[PDB]
């Protein structure tokens, strides 16, 4: 990940910073000293590792899922506000409700016998969907869902008779996903939360619930019913409105907080009389997840106005519609040292002993999972779609994943990634700036590429700190959101190896404060020079962040980070999933190897069908798709790929020999190493596929046509290795990975060292 | 074999199946039949190749 | 198939579940469909015979 | 000789530790230290190398 000259960011990157934050904007920037401590024990992180896949629809209510679900749009910003959500609902529903019409219609399917005498026979029944598509037919649903809000509702009133069985048994993806939500988040999350107090009210009942008009051995008149539904709809509607605003109540709540951490606002004399009313107030405070929207006000609301006016004394009883209080997201409470660990910390030293191009790292974990699967139409590009696994045989091609992952040790790439880096003070001892720290997350990036986009001259331009916007406006909130997460994440573990702060804030400012904020008692490491922002003679404490989190011994981490499996293949591909059409990619990729035997320069053309061995199927696969490794290979990759820059650079810096000398092999070796890998991914099956095809095919290309005097041209190193290498890294772009043209700077391997090959295997 | 052999409960005593309904199903049903489509490979070349 | 239906029974589409009651074919539906004419050439018939 | 030796493995001043140390085939470097050597006949001076 990101690499930091630890000297400024106020100047290069004010895209971070509390203070930067605040908003307030360019200075190195003080901290007054002031006050009074803090820690937490917890978070309630979302969840760190959440991106889950929802089985979805079916049975009766359950309401959380609903409106988690619900939440996921209204998340998908593709629903803004949750009012905006409702809005619909009640346009269909209401529409819906001053009809009786529109059952009338249903009616006529649900029993063809349709509208006529006794109870309307008092015998007989069963839907089991259907009636469902047939409204999709009608269209009410202005956008879907809206036909489950009617899926569930009217099928119990059915219950007993008729007999549903539906495919409302989906799954839906949910994926990657933010630990720290943010603050119209919160409180749409508490308006889902209204929505779960919708949930349980509208949802369930208003038609239960309940007449008798059904019972045995009666069963119903046709039509009548209706009308008692359709007004039982309206009942539905008349109750609506859940809390109050969550809005401002929650700010109002947190700045009400806020006003607690303090000093000193002796407004009441601080949390005071209002304090008095409560007597919960205590646990609130006690996350440090808790906080973290506050500053989310602070540049939204600029940093609103008196304290919410507390939705004026509201008992003690809008904590009580949170989450932690309508439990509507993820929001995991975690303590703090779990919160995340799958980073540990590394670094440099010139023997300094402190460091200088330092990196502190988060592991992962990755192996296999691999699924291609034709996505099965089963509809008209409906989401109505079983995804449907080629079983086996992606799966011979996932054990030849599997020796990878692990060998692809990534997290002793990382391990390498320094070890590498730096030699010795040579090419120091050369600093006296701000040291170069460095920090390994592949996550965001992970996500990025695996979100597509392609943020990195906004990271760049969080680099220079002032980071801007032009354009896809949605994409940006998200570009910037996903920024935040990142910080945030950092303190958690600042907090872990320190867990001791001071809240204190800025003043020189309005709406008057300018966020107790958080330091840290470092002293670790000793006399250290690293920007103004300290040193503290003899003893330190230290307040202003990356660089505390620098100072520790570094470590391994202890969370793996181990990516996640998903599913809505077994059981559950009988049944869909709704969008993935982006999730899978079709299979394929074909290229051809050419090498020229006895001075006559042969090139034959390969395929992937064939390539797994299999002519040469149905042809309809996608794949799912690569989501973590083509991306953590695009850190491998591209870790490798500066490397050689600086190294080479390195190297002409080097103005006597013993650098250039210890460049060599620094150079060297380890690519052939890189080779090591390549080859010996070639066996495998699947290198030897391509092997055994491949050499064939010359074979008689030569033999066939004339001159039969060549076995031997594939055995000589070079060639071997050669096409092995080749089709090694060929596999790689059917594993998308790299682009031809990637691999062609690797090529560019090629006049370096230009040594290479000898011997073998 | 299959493609609506194979099943619903469309059917299931003490019902039967809603009329026009089922038909969707099978029309459908058939349209999976067809999406399998293609044995080995191109037996021509193979058998000559093996031969 | 709803063609059919309506030779499937003479009862055709209306409720519940069809009736949830009666059936019995035995072939016959067969040369309907023959009169309509969709084996083009036949046997295509006995494809949707047994089917 | 040192010096050489120095960089062959593997770049010098701290050089310490478990470290991975994928030493090779030395095979051209020797080449070098020829360079730097004389080149007197064949190598003998390869075999020492491998001493």
């Amino acid at each position: 990940g990101f690499n930091l000259k630890v000297k400024d960011l106020n100047g290069s990157a004010r895209g971070l910073t509390q203070a930067f934050a605040i908003g307030e904007l360019k200075n190195q920037l003080s901290v007054g000293a002031l006050q009074l401590p803090l820690q937490f024990t917890r978070t309630f992180s979302a969840s760190m590792t959440s991106e889950l896949l929802w089985e979805v629809g079916k049975g009766n209510i359950d309401p959380v899922m609903y409106a988690r679900l619900f939440f996921q749009y209204a998340q998908a910003g593709g629903a803004l506000s949750v009012d905006e959500l409702v809005n619909q609902f009640t346009e269909y529903h209401q529409s819906t409700a001053c009809n009786p019409e529109i059952w009338r219609k249903l009616t006529a399917y649900i029993t063809g016998s349709s509208n006529r005498a006794i109870k309307a026979d008092a015998v007989g029944k069963v839907p089991p969907t259907a009636i469902l598509e047939q409204l999709r037919t009608l269209a009410p649903s202005e956008h879907e869902l809206f036909h489950h809000i009617t899926t569930d509702f009217v099928c119990h009133v059915l219950s007993p008779l008729g007999f549903i069985l539906p495919d409302a048994a989906y799954v839906y993806r949910v994926g990657r996903t933010a630990t720290y939500p943010n603050f119209y988040a919160l409180v749409d999350c508490v308006r889902a939360s209204d929505l779960r107090r919708m949930l349980t009210a509208l949802s369930s009942v208003d038609s239960k619930m309940l007449q008798a008009t059904f019972k045995a051995k009666g069963a119903l008149a046709p039509a009548l019913i209706s009308q008692h539904l359709a007004n039982a709809a309206t009942t539905a509607f008349e109750r609506s409105r859940g809390n109050f605003d969550a809005n401002a109540v929650v700010s109002s709540v947190l700045t009400i907080l806020g006003r607690l951490w303090s000093p000193s606002t002796p407004k009441e004399l601080d949390p005071s009389a209002r304090l008095r009313n409560t007597n919960g107030i205590d646990q609130l405070r006690s996350n440090l997840a808790l906080f973290i929207a506050y500053q989310d006000m602070v540049k939204q609301r600029g940093r609103a106005e008196v304290i919410f006016s507390d939705e004026e004394l509201s008992s003690t009883i809008i904590p009580w519609f949170i989450e932690a209080m309508s439990e509507v997201s993820p929001f995991k409470l975690r303590p703090i040292n779990e919160t995340t660990s799958y980073i540990g910390q590394t670094s440099a030293i010139d023997h300094m002993g402190q460091p200088s191009h330092v990196v502190v790292y988060e592991d992962w974990q990755f192996a296999k999972e691999i699924t291609a699967f034709t996505p099965v139409k089963l509809a008209n590009n409906s989401n109505q779609r079983f995804l449907d696994v080629e079983p086996g045989i992606s799966d011979r091609m996932s054990a030849t994943l599997a020796p990878i992952g692990n060998t692809f040790a990534v997290s002793a790439f990382v391990k390498n990634r320094t070890a590498v880096y730096e030699a010795v003070s040579q090419r120091g001892t050369v600093n006296s700036n701000g040291a170069e720290m460095t920090l390994g997350f592949p996550s965001v990036v992970e996500r990025d590429y695996a979100l597509d986009r392609d943020p990195m001259v906004a990271i760049a331009a969080l680099r220079t700190g002032i980071v801007d916007e032009s354009l896809e406006a949605r994409a940006s909130n998200d570009l910037k959101r996903s920024m935040f997460n990142y910080y945030a994440a950092v303190m958690h573990y600042a907090v872990a190896h320190n867990p001791e702060v001071v809240v204190s804030e800025h003043q020189g400012v309005a709406a008057e404060q300018g966020s107790l904020y958080l330091v840290w008692n470092v002293r670790t490491e000793l006399r250290i020079p690293v920007g103004y922002n300290a040193i503290e003679g003899g003893s330190i404490r230290t307040p202003e962040p990356l660089e505390a989190i620098a100072y520790n011994k570094p470590i391994q981490p202890s969370e793996v980070l181990q990516a996640k499996v998903l599913d809505l293949a077994n059981h559950t591909t009988s049944i869909h999933i709704w969008p993935w059409h982006e999730a899978s990619t079709e299979f394929a990729y074909e290229d051809a190897y050419s090498v020229t035997i006895r001075n006559k320069r042969y090139t034959a053309e390969v395929k992937e069908f064939e390539l797994l061995g299999l002519g040469q199927r149905r042809e309809r696969v996608r794949i799912l798709k690569p989501t973590v490794a083509h991306a953590i290979i695009q850190m491998w990759y591209s870790w490798f790929v500066e490397d050689d820059r600086t190294l080479a650079a390195a190297r002409r810096t080097s103005r006597d020999d013993a650098e250039k000398l210890a460049i060599d092999g620094r150079r060297m070796q380890n690519a052939v190493t890189l080779l090591r890998k390549i080859e010996m991914i070639g066996t495998t099956g699947i290198g030897a596929s391509a092997v055994h095809l491949a050499q064939s095919r010359i074979v008689d290309q030569m033999a066939g046509r004339g001159l039969i005097d060549d076995s031997s041209d594939l055995h000589v190193g070079i060639n071997r290795h050669r096409i092995r290498i080749w089709a090694g890294l060929a596999v790689l772009q059917m594993m998308g990975l790299l682009s031809r043209s990637e691999a062609e700077a690797l090529t560019k391997v090629l006049g370096d060292s230009n040594a290479l090959g000898m011997v073998v295997a």
